[PDB]
């Protein structure tokens, strides 16, 4: 048995001039919150050369 | 059994001038909130050369 | 048995000018919200020149 009450509560968001990247920004649980943040990331950013060659 | 009261909340957005990249942003939920977030990645960005010349 | 009551919330979006990439931006649920956000990406970028020459 669980007996929870929210009142008057604030969650407010105000931006002005704001670039972002934000993933889980408000959240708002009634009686519980779980989260699971698992990235996985296999990226490869690679450059290949042969035999470079540079003379003035 | 779970008896639970949201009176008076607030999760409001107000913006201006904002560029954003934001996934999961404003999420209320009754009696829970369950967020799962596993986001695979495989990407590339390659370059490949052979036998470049550079000549003044 | 669950007894849930959502009264007087706020979720609302406001905005002047703003762009924007926002996959799950506003979202309620009257009990429960779950969410799975599992993206895969295979992506590729590739350049492939063979036997490049400058010259001045």
């Amino acid at each position: 048995k669980v007996q929870i009450i929210n009142k008057k509560l604030d969650l407010s968001n105000v931006q002005s001039k704001c670039g972002s990247k934000d993933n889980i920004k408000h959240v708002l649980g009634g009686g519980s919150v779980q989260i699971v943040y698992k990235p996985v990331d296999l990226s490869k950013v690679t450059s290949k050369c042969g035999s470079l060659g540079n003379i003035h």
